[PDB]
Protein backbone atom coordinates (compact mmCIF):
# COMPACT_ATOMS: atom_id res chain seq x y z
CA UNK A 1 0.00 0.00 0.00
CA UNK A 2 2.83 2.48 0.01
CA UNK A 3 2.66 5.11 2.18
CA UNK A 4 -0.33 4.43 4.00
CA UNK A 5 -1.36 2.60 7.07
CA UNK A 6 -3.28 -0.65 5.81
CA UNK A 7 -5.62 -1.97 8.36
CA UNK A 8 -7.15 -5.54 7.97
CA UNK A 9 -8.10 -8.24 10.06
CA UNK A 10 -7.57 -11.83 9.91
CA UNK A 11 -10.48 -12.79 7.76
CA UNK A 12 -9.73 -10.59 4.72
CA UNK A 13 -11.06 -11.94 1.51
CA UNK A 14 -8.65 -11.72 -0.86
CA UNK A 15 -8.74 -12.31 -4.99
CA UNK A 16 -7.99 -16.10 -6.33
CA UNK A 17 -4.02 -17.58 -6.06
CA UNK A 18 -2.97 -14.19 -4.16
CA UNK A 19 -2.89 -12.42 -1.45
CA UNK A 20 -4.52 -9.02 -3.00
CA UNK A 21 -7.35 -7.58 -0.95
CA UNK A 22 -10.39 -8.02 -3.29
CA UNK A 23 -11.65 -4.62 -2.69
CA UNK A 24 -9.33 -1.74 -1.19
CA UNK A 25 -10.74 1.06 0.34
CA UNK A 26 -8.49 4.40 0.08
CA UNK A 27 -8.46 7.29 2.66
CA UNK A 28 -6.66 10.34 1.98
CA UNK A 29 -6.97 12.95 5.44
CA UNK A 30 -5.58 15.46 6.96
CA UNK A 31 -6.53 15.47 10.85
CA UNK A 32 -6.75 19.29 11.00
CA UNK A 33 -9.41 19.16 8.58
CA UNK A 34 -13.26 19.38 9.52
CA UNK A 35 -14.91 17.49 6.84
CA UNK A 36 -12.56 14.15 7.44
CA UNK A 37 -13.56 15.20 10.98
CA UNK A 38 -17.63 14.60 9.81
CA UNK A 39 -16.78 11.65 7.49
CA UNK A 40 -14.69 9.81 9.99
CA UNK A 41 -17.48 10.14 12.80
CA UNK A 42 -19.77 9.38 10.23
CA UNK A 43 -18.12 6.40 8.07
CA UNK A 44 -15.55 5.06 10.77
CA UNK A 45 -17.60 2.73 12.23
CA UNK A 46 -18.78 1.32 9.09
CA UNK A 47 -14.92 0.49 8.04
CA UNK A 48 -14.09 -1.17 11.25
CA UNK A 49 -16.93 -3.46 10.64
CA UNK A 50 -16.01 -4.07 6.79
CA UNK A 51 -12.44 -4.66 8.30
CA UNK A 52 -13.48 -6.84 10.60
CA UNK A 53 -15.90 -8.99 8.38
CA UNK A 54 -12.87 -9.22 6.35
CA UNK A 55 -14.55 -7.34 3.49
CA UNK A 56 -12.05 -4.50 2.74
CA UNK A 57 -8.17 -3.74 3.47
CA UNK A 58 -8.32 -0.28 4.82
CA UNK A 59 -5.55 2.27 3.60
CA UNK A 60 -4.78 5.50 5.43
CA UNK A 61 -2.72 8.26 4.23
CA UNK A 62 -2.19 10.81 6.35
CA UNK A 63 -1.49 14.16 4.66
CA UNK A 64 -0.64 17.54 6.14
CA UNK A 65 -2.34 20.09 3.65
CA UNK A 66 -3.31 22.24 6.38
CA UNK A 67 -0.31 22.49 8.51
CA UNK A 68 1.14 25.93 8.97
CA UNK A 69 2.89 27.84 12.03
CA UNK A 70 -0.64 29.52 12.67
CA UNK A 71 -1.95 26.42 13.93
CA UNK A 72 1.52 25.46 15.98
CA UNK A 73 2.28 22.53 13.09
CA UNK A 74 -0.66 20.53 14.34
CA UNK A 75 -1.33 19.10 11.01
CA UNK A 76 2.01 17.69 10.66
CA UNK A 77 2.80 16.73 13.84
CA UNK A 78 -0.70 14.38 14.48
CA UNK A 79 0.01 13.06 11.25
CA UNK A 80 3.15 12.04 12.00
CA UNK A 81 2.31 10.84 15.33
CA UNK A 82 -0.18 8.61 13.95
CA UNK A 83 2.69 6.89 11.97
CA UNK A 84 4.32 6.45 14.26
CA UNK A 85 1.67 4.66 16.64
CA UNK A 86 1.43 2.61 13.55
CA UNK A 87 5.08 1.35 14.01
CA UNK A 88 4.02 -0.25 17.29
CA UNK A 89 0.83 -1.66 16.87
CA UNK A 90 -1.73 -1.17 13.96
CA UNK A 91 -4.82 -1.95 16.35
CA UNK A 92 -3.76 1.06 18.46
CA UNK A 93 -3.68 3.10 15.11
CA UNK A 94 -7.23 2.30 14.79
CA UNK A 95 -7.89 3.78 18.01
CA UNK A 96 -5.84 6.40 17.62
CA UNK A 97 -6.58 7.67 14.33
CA UNK A 98 -10.68 7.69 15.39
CA UNK A 99 -9.81 9.66 18.55
CA UNK A 100 -8.13 12.42 17.07
CA UNK A 101 -11.29 12.94 14.61
CA UNK A 102 -13.38 12.74 17.51
CA UNK A 103 -15.79 15.81 18.94
CA UNK A 104 -13.50 16.13 22.19
CA UNK A 105 -10.27 15.59 20.62
CA UNK A 106 -10.19 17.66 16.82
CA UNK A 107 -9.23 21.05 17.16
CA UNK A 108 -10.86 24.23 15.33
CA UNK A 109 -8.56 24.41 12.22
CA UNK A 110 -8.65 28.58 13.29
CA UNK A 111 -7.71 28.25 17.06
CA UNK A 112 -5.25 29.39 19.51
CA UNK A 113 -4.46 26.08 20.57
CA UNK A 114 -3.87 22.78 19.62
CA UNK A 115 -2.45 19.61 21.44
CA UNK A 116 0.91 19.63 21.97
CA UNK A 117 3.50 16.60 21.45
CA UNK A 118 2.89 15.59 24.96
CA UNK A 119 -0.83 15.54 24.44
CA UNK A 120 -0.36 13.42 21.05
CA UNK A 121 1.87 11.08 23.42
CA UNK A 122 -0.91 10.86 26.18
CA UNK A 123 -3.64 10.06 23.22
CA UNK A 124 -1.13 7.44 22.40
CA UNK A 125 -1.05 5.75 25.31
CA UNK A 126 -5.09 6.00 25.45
CA UNK A 127 -5.02 4.17 22.28
CA UNK A 128 -2.87 1.09 23.89
CA UNK A 129 0.47 2.33 22.99
CA UNK A 130 3.54 3.70 24.37
CA UNK A 131 6.79 1.73 23.45
CA UNK A 132 8.75 3.66 21.23
CA UNK A 133 6.03 6.24 19.98
CA UNK A 134 6.94 8.86 22.82
CA UNK A 135 10.75 9.08 21.00
CA UNK A 136 8.99 8.57 17.81
CA UNK A 137 6.59 11.60 18.39
CA UNK A 138 8.89 14.13 20.23
CA UNK A 139 12.27 13.56 17.61
CA UNK A 140 9.58 14.71 14.99
CA UNK A 141 10.94 11.28 13.31
CA UNK A 142 7.64 11.59 10.50
CA UNK A 143 7.82 15.23 10.30
CA UNK A 144 9.41 15.42 6.98
CA UNK A 145 7.30 12.34 5.23
CA UNK A 146 4.22 13.69 6.29
CA UNK A 147 5.06 17.15 5.22
CA UNK A 148 6.05 15.92 1.76
CA UNK A 149 3.26 12.69 1.37
CA UNK A 150 0.79 15.05 -0.65
CA UNK A 151 2.93 16.18 -3.04
CA UNK A 152 4.36 11.90 -3.40
CA UNK A 153 1.03 10.69 -3.27
CA UNK A 154 -0.68 13.60 -5.65
CA UNK A 155 -3.91 14.39 -3.47
CA UNK A 156 -3.97 17.73 -2.80
CA UNK A 157 -8.11 17.60 -1.08
CA UNK A 158 -9.15 16.32 2.08
CA UNK A 159 -11.11 13.70 2.68
CA UNK A 160 -9.98 12.23 -0.60
CA UNK A 161 -11.63 8.60 -0.62
CA UNK A 162 -11.27 5.51 -3.01
CA UNK A 163 -12.35 2.01 -4.16
CA UNK A 164 -10.17 -0.05 -5.69
CA UNK A 165 -8.42 3.04 -6.95
CA UNK A 166 -11.67 4.11 -8.43
CA UNK A 167 -12.33 7.73 -6.92
CA UNK A 168 -15.72 7.61 -4.79
CA UNK A 169 -18.09 9.96 -4.11
CA UNK A 170 -18.98 9.37 -0.77
CA UNK A 171 -22.77 9.76 0.43
CA UNK A 172 -24.20 7.69 3.46
CA UNK A 173 -22.37 4.23 4.89
CA UNK A 174 -24.84 2.46 3.60
CA UNK A 175 -24.08 3.65 -0.07
CA UNK A 176 -20.26 2.73 0.68
CA UNK A 177 -21.33 -1.18 1.71
CA UNK A 178 -23.80 -1.74 -1.26
CA UNK A 179 -20.25 -0.63 -3.14
CA UNK A 180 -18.09 -2.95 -1.65
CA UNK A 181 -20.91 -5.94 -1.83
CA UNK A 182 -20.70 -5.34 -6.04
CA UNK A 183 -16.91 -6.56 -5.48
CA UNK A 184 -17.05 -9.38 -2.54
CA UNK A 185 -20.50 -10.64 -2.64
CA UNK A 186 -22.09 -12.09 -0.07
CA UNK A 187 -19.61 -11.78 2.43
CA UNK A 188 -21.05 -12.89 6.11
CA UNK A 189 -21.91 -9.57 8.03
CA UNK A 190 -21.76 -7.46 4.86
CA UNK A 191 -25.43 -6.94 5.44
CA UNK A 192 -24.65 -5.81 9.23
CA UNK A 193 -22.04 -3.60 8.24
CA UNK A 194 -24.56 -1.10 6.30
CA UNK A 195 -25.77 -0.62 10.09
CA UNK A 196 -23.02 -0.34 12.65
CA UNK A 197 -23.67 2.77 15.15
CA UNK A 198 -20.53 3.26 16.74
CA UNK A 199 -16.74 2.00 16.45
Amino acid sequence: PGDAVRVTSSKLVTQPGTSNPKAVVSFYEDFLCPACGIFERGFGPTVSKLVDIGAVAADYTMVAILDSASNQHYSSRAAAAAYCVADESIEAFRRFHAALFSKDIQPAELGKDFPDNARLIELAREAGVVGKVPDCINSGKYIEKVDGLAAAVNVHATPTVRVNGTEYEWSTPAALVAKIKEIVGDVPGIDSAAATATS
